[PDB]
């Protein structure tokens, strides 16, 4: 990629937000640099529009995925980098479980030196006594795995992950993350293979900032990529697949009285085999539904 | 079933068979009775023709289902009795593994007072040097569940099982068992849920008999029947079905390098992982995969 | 042994028992023959004191283990017929579990051509609605391992096993028997390695006996045998013994809150993990914690 | 504790290092900062010596757990802090497999307003051609669990944990470390329960630094505390411990002829069930015998 030559030493990182959450407006400028080679990202973040209606680290995936450490026996699937300088546009929607979502927009490209993100974000549906809104989010941060994928067909790609965030009880506040990215680019670009990033991230507070603010050191590296071996896991994938998404079956054992579990269970691997035709692949179905009589 | 009152008190036996096993031909009388009440049958069979050309054992099955006890709660599953006086056809196939077969047709009906079976018997493939035809056979019986199902459309039932013949050496030869039963009368006869006919059988001398004989005793006791529970088990039969019956993931299976296996599971199961969207359906595609990991 | 030489061909069987159940007494007289050559036993039992105070199938197991076939490469380890014809004494006691228990002691020795059993019968503490008293065994029987153990201090053999009898209503009786045989002579015996007699029987009537009467078939073959793999099974015995018979650790788990399991085994599971030094002994040991979360 | 008010704001870092490796005499000297409130950690390493002996990564662990963060409910259980202003000595021993080994000796104290770590290393074993003095580790680091743990008779900590480090070829450099830290002062300090410090590390380089040179950025948290619950961990523990510890055993499993494996755990099965007493322990017993057929 051409792209690939623009991310060798720091380069500097600018980042502006809009945002509307339940009709709270708000404004983010962030600030840093950022060293693909060492796949690690400096970032300080000030609210301009005085105290923020949100907590900090609801904010922190939608704050560069493009300095990511990607190992040498990789760099062909780096479709982040191979976008620039024209650069590209990140589209995601965060559902956060029992609560509202945010459904962003941003484009990261190259001003000159500078590498800006700039973000529009519109949150719906949060409840006033939540997680989020009531501030019982845990000023800290996890580690997680970014699974990528090609969308050859729409020239970009397709993300997910679940980032889980700290409460103070000891809980955990689910966000499932569902993104897509597109170059503004006519140029072609890398369409890569499935693999992940591994992030981990931290966050701070400037001692000498009396503006609300967060610090964020992000370390970011790609990973999950190492025959004929392909094509056989690709079958035993759409097998487990196709049955863990038959709605019949789904629906079938939902259906079922097991608050006396134990005849049900009995009772049906008898039933089973009254024709008494034993095969690996009912041992297996059942030691799915024994399985299953588990949740 | 008016059958059913047939089989009150005990039943004297009388059975024929003719034999052609690779062009040896031969000739069986067998008499004795039979107790429905408590599942009772002995038996003693003369050879007509000298010599027996095959091992005793190999002919026990072939040797009154009928006299099987149905517990009370069952004796409307009873096809045998319910076919009675007019009788019923049994037609079997006997695959030896490695081996050649066994083709008979039987009719066993009431003549009078006394119980006849009458058998034809065609065998064909067998090896001169093989398990049979060697006489490697120990002169013993094990036990057996004899699964029946209904033939609804052929108005009889059909009926499997296999048995295991101890040899010598310690090992065991299969015999596969596809029977099938067909009433000779017009008359109506029930037509079976799913259960099966536990056996168990010893076989013996006559000290005071000079002639090729065998002196049998049979058990046979029917049992495998105790809701919507029927309907869910009738699916997890079909997808453990389809599974083990899907000829393209077994042979793709089938077809890879397992001498150096602990490399091959991993890496598959690392692609199976790499779009990181794991379901519990394909925790057990991969587990019925580690599972065929064994054979 | 010269023992086995008395039980080539078929053998007359003589039976004498004396009995008392909750102050009820009785007597039984048996004849028939044994034949130890195909593991054959018949017999034919009167009741000479009008009807009997229990059910027919609670004395099957007290009422001739000489008779059991042993396999060639076996013969050396039957003790039964190497007693012979001076005889062995044979005692056991038999906890019908929830329920009372019989105290027996047998001479079964030859007396001329005949093979005697002569025995003694004492039945304490069973419950006049319960299920011996009661009379609710369905008259029948299921298939049994009796496992056999030398007693090298005693010249005698330590013998155990558990009866299952039918009930009506589906359930099942236990009658665990603890047996011990010691011969009368003092010629030298067969001191047996660990093997195990398999026993198939039939309950059934005569039709033209009025009076109170079992007719019994038992078959009976001797199994379980086939270097220093024998010593590494003898420390995998000790150590899951010492195991389950710890009373510190059974009475410990036992006492558990276990209406809320899930949270209970989680944390006990963090807890032996918080010195984060994994070994498979924990993974084990954890594994028969998690196992012993189901009865 | 009253060091935990020296940890509050950001407090200054230097540290002192003399080393000494295959006779391979090398100094570093370190300089930054770390915020204990968000458990952050900077710091950059000149080589005061010129190049460097060994590759950097091998000496991030050598190179301040007291700027962990702890959370309120566990601030009970920070020896670190507690240790300060006086501080403590923190020896270590490195093994890393198939080569040699570190063995260090560290002062870390307060020097007026500083946090200073003065550091002697030493050494020896290694191979010229290893993985270490070949350079061959890739400049970089992974995250790992620091397992703390009570030494209540030497009024300090026993420490322990695993680094992995990664090579080229993908495989992965092991580095058992065994820990312990004492206080120099007389004052008393805090003595924990079992927790481990979450670390996540990445490695950079300053682009205006000439000189051989590590910039290290650490994260660092503790966790690992959340009834009588704990009292039957405990015996779980000693039980799978005596369990893997037992040197009899060990040896008697590893003393056994695998390469027809399927025969062995069969036999051996059956052995341990010649005497027909089956109980649970043994059922794991065996089903860890089974699960030692893997390695």
């Amino acid at each position: 990629s051409k792209g690939e030559e623009l991310f060798t030493g720091v380069v500097p990182i600018l980042v502006e937000l809009d945002g509307d959450v339940n009709g709270h407006k708000f404004s983010v400028s962030g600030e840093g640099e950022g060293d693909a080679t060492y796949g690690k990202l400096t970032l300080k973040f000030i609210c301009t529009t005085g105290k923020l209606p949100v907590p900090w680290p609801t904010l922190v995936t939608t704050f560069v995925q493009c300095f990511s450490r990607y190992p040498d026996h990789m760099k062909q699937h780096d479709f982040f980098k191979s976008a620039m300088p024209e650069g590209y546009v990140q589209e995601r929607t965060i559902f956060f479980k029992d609560d509202g979502n945010y459904k962003t927009r941003a484009e990261v490209k190259f001003e000159g030196d500078t590498l800006v993100n700039r973000i529009e974000l519109k949150g719906i549906d949060f409840k006033e006594d939540g997680n989020i809104l009531g501030h019982k989010l845990e000023y800290n941060y996890n580690s997680h795995n970014v699974y990528i994928m090609a969308d050859k067909q729409k020239n970009g790609i397709k993300v997910n992950f679940k980032i889980r965030h700290n409460i103070e009880d000891g809980s955990v506040q689910l966000a499932d993350h569902y993104q897509q990215n597109t170059p503004i680019g006519d140029g072609p670009v890398l369409l890569p293979d499935n693999h992940y990033l591994s992030t981990q991230s931290n966050l701070s507070k400037d001692p000498n900032e009396k503006r609300d603010h967060m610090v964020l050191l992000e370390f970011v590296t790609a990973a999950g990529i190492t025959a004929s071996t392909k094509k056989l896991s690709e079958s035993l994938k759409r097998i487990g697949d196709e049955l863990d998404s038959n709605m019949e079956l789904q629906r079938m054992i939902a259906a079922v009285d097991t608050d006396s579990p134990r005849e049900v269970f009995f009772r049906v691997a008898a039933d089973m085999f009254s024709d008494g035709n034993f095969n690996w692949g009912r041992v297996v179905a059942l030691f799915y539904f024994a399985s299953k009589l588990v949740l």
